[PDB]
């Protein structure tokens, strides 16, 4: 009868301020135990694992009251970021890491937007801890990308910042939250004025050094990702 889901969400409150979770692709959820739990807090970007029961007398309005009540629990707040608009150069950050993936999606909440990006590592350790830039130069002209016209490139490069310990982890996954707010405001005035209704964009990490580990040799990139820039 009732179906599980996991997606990431931004914790906000509605405009009669309820808090409530907004997940991507997925309609906006009264979470009773988030909504009491000191752990969150407004803007907070979270894993969450729900359940709706459409069946329920609390969800009989759902169309009126603006959100499904639902049940579930939430991870911990990601890590919170920047949007960086300083452009880097090739050379190698202190205790720079390479990285082996970062797909990327735009959140929307009724007050915020954040990025959700999820840098891969080939390998890290128990404990170990990262921190981020994700940068890009506001002056670049969008370019043809697989066959998508005007796609835009931002830049995710990490630093070790606690080492860890034993055991090896393959292929990890270290999901965290990146301010999105003036990153849409600038390309929705670039775009609409281009005559355009979405934004396209795609995230480039380094994906190998030079000989002597003090230059990014080579990049990778994630697949495109979009998002509508038409309003109500
Ligand atoms: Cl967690």
């Amino acid at each position: 009868n009732t179906q599980q889901l996991s997606s990431y969400a931004i914790v906000d409150y509605s405009s009669t301020m309820r808090t409530l979770i907004y997940p991507l692709g997925y309609y906006p959820l009264y979470v009773a135990t988030i909504a009491n739990d000191p752990t969150y807090r407004a803007g907070d970007c979270v894993l969450a694992n729900f359940t709706v029961d459409f069946d329920s007398a609390d969800n009989a309005n759902a169309s009126t009251n603006g959100f499904y009540v639902a049940t579930g629990a939430a991870s911990s707040p990601l890590a919170k970021y920047d949007l960086s608009y300083s452009p880097l150069d090739s050379m190698a950050l202190d205790n720079e890491l390479l990285l082996s993936g970062s797909e990327s999606a735009l959140l929307f909440s009724n007050n915020y937007k954040r990025i959700v990006v999820i840098p891969t590592f080939t390998s890290v350790l128990t404990d170990q801890k990262n921190t981020y830039i994700m940068s890009m130069d506001s002056n670049q002209e969008p370019e043809t990308v697989d066959g998508t016209d005007r796609v835009y490139t931002l830049c995710l490069r990490a630093q070790k910042r606690e080492e860890g310990k034993a055991p090896t982890i393959s292929n990890a996954m270290d999901p965290i939250a990146v301010e999105g707010g003036t990153l849409y405001s600038m390309l929705k005035g670039k775009e609409s004025a281009a005559g355009k209704k979405i934004v396209s964009y795609r995230v480039k990490y380094p994906l190998t050094f030079n000989a002597d580990s003090t230059k990014i040799a080579t990049w990778g990139y994630s697949k495109i990702s979009q998002f509508s820039i038409e309003e109500a």
